[PDB]
């Protein structure tokens, strides 16, 4: 109604790219000799993938749209992308895959925040 | 730390039961002759299943626990269970499966709210 | 080891695009005046999204790779993309969104089959 | 039609219990001092959770039922529960949580196999 269809499309594409980035990054950190120091990073990637996957699906549905549901789901996705971007950024010096995943998390956080701002 | 482990267990069990309830209820409303009047109900069941599935997974992980992430995910799950309980309750007179699913949604909403209250 | 890394990347990208296509197509058919005639289409889109989502995740993980697991998951994803491409193709005359989703299903079926063939 | 409704119900309940078991077991092995030796176990738990989640959803839908899709999805779930039961069984001496998860994987493998056998 008042919603930016382009910002909605961007959010959906970002959630799918970020979910896959975090799935791949959990697996990549799992395979590091350093894995013992990367456990919060792996766990946060797992959460971030689960929430981005759910958010992409909810935002993809227009039938019987409920702003309360959509707002609460975007907030959850913003919050986990922010936490996961921070955690991967701390591992960025130990692995190029975490630098890349941190960028994905930050990009998706911004896409959720931009949509959130428009209601 | 200050968290009720029993309330956490209840939330996880409720999310899985509620996700399956809503998957089954979307399918059941799809198969109703009335389906044309049950479209918001079906869509809300789809969202409610996706969010309960993600919430069960996030709450099942203790490594590198982040209260900000967990709070935002429980809020999203509470909000969608409340919306989906309301929508199925409106269809309760048209199908026994919606009365049952409304109860599941209300039960999981209360489990998320009770955990949320404890932080 | 003997695996085509490029075919693996293509499969992952196709599963995510196809999962979102089928989520959107279930929602689009839900919103059609015709919805009563589109119920198998909607149900198949739901399955196809769930299986493409799981397949993208499994194929994204290289740690402790098991060809038996990967083969069985690619087979499931091929089979549901084939069924869902066929079902959306039958609705293609009733809605442009089903023609588009049928193409996505066929594209992902071929990506899974091509990877399957390489083991 | 010829399907055991009770075996279908058991499969659905087992997939949800096994998905949560494997989510919890990935997290538990992540938190072990031994984590470096538990990486295949963690990865297999991640796959096993993703596939059990998708299988529970597909088996929960009766509208426009397709035996080809259902068979291929049950096969994938059987195969990953068998691989994940074996991998957790190897860690059973290092952690009680893996002994418990191995039992869940074996229980769900048998539920999928029993349904598969009935078509
Ligand atoms: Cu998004
Ligand atoms: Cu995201
Ligand atoms: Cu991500
Ligand atoms: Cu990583
Ligand atoms: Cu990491
Ligand atoms: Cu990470
Ligand atoms: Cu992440
Ligand atoms: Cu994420
Ligand atoms: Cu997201
Ligand atoms: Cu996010
Ligand atoms: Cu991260
Ligand atoms: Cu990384
Ligand atoms: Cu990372
Ligand atoms: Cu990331
Ligand atoms: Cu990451
Ligand atoms: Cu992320
Ligand atoms: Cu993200
Ligand atoms: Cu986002
Ligand atoms: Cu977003
Ligand atoms: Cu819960
Ligand atoms: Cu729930
Ligand atoms: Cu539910
Ligand atoms: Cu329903
Ligand atoms: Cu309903
Ligand atoms: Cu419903
Ligand atoms: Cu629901
Ligand atoms: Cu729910
Ligand atoms: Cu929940
Ligand atoms: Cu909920
Ligand atoms: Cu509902
Ligand atoms: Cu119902
Ligand atoms: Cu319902
Ligand atoms: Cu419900
Ligand atoms: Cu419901
Ligand atoms: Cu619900
Ligand atoms: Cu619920
Ligand atoms: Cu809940
Ligand atoms: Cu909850
Ligand atoms: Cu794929
Ligand atoms: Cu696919
Ligand atoms: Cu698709
Ligand atoms: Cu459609
Ligand atoms: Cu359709
Ligand atoms: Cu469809
Ligand atoms: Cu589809
Ligand atoms: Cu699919
Ligand atoms: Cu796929
Ligand atoms: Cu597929
Ligand atoms: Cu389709
Ligand atoms: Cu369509
Ligand atoms: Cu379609
Ligand atoms: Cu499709
Ligand atoms: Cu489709
Ligand atoms: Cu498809
Ligand atoms: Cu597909
Ligand atoms: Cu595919
Ligand atoms: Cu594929
Ligand atoms: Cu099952
Ligand atoms: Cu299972
Ligand atoms: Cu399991
Ligand atoms: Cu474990
Ligand atoms: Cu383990
Ligand atoms: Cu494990
Ligand atoms: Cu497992
Ligand atoms: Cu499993
Ligand atoms: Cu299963
Ligand atoms: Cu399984
Ligand atoms: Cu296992
Ligand atoms: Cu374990
Ligand atoms: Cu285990
Ligand atoms: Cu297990
Ligand atoms: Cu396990
Ligand atoms: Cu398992
Ligand atoms: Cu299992
Ligand atoms: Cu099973
Ligand atoms: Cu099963």
């Amino acid at each position: 109604g008042g919603v930016d269809r382009e910002a909605m499309a961007r959010c959906i594409e970002e959630c799918l790219r970020c979910a896959q980035a975090c799935t791949a990054c959990a697996d990549a950190c799992l395979s590091e000799p350093t894995v013992a120091d990367l456990t919060k990073c792996i766990r946060t990637d797992m959460d971030c993938a689960d929430v981005c996957t759910a958010t992409a699906a909810v935002l993809s549905r227009h039938t019987g749209y409920d702003a309360n549901v959509t707002r609460a789901v975007l907030q959850a996705c913003a919050t986990v992308c922010a936490a996961c971007g921070d955690e991967c950024a701390r591992a960025a010096g130990m692995a190029e895959h975490c630098r890349v995943c941190a960028e994905a998390c930050r990009s998706c956080e911004q896409a959720c925040q931009e949509l959130l701002a428009g209601l």
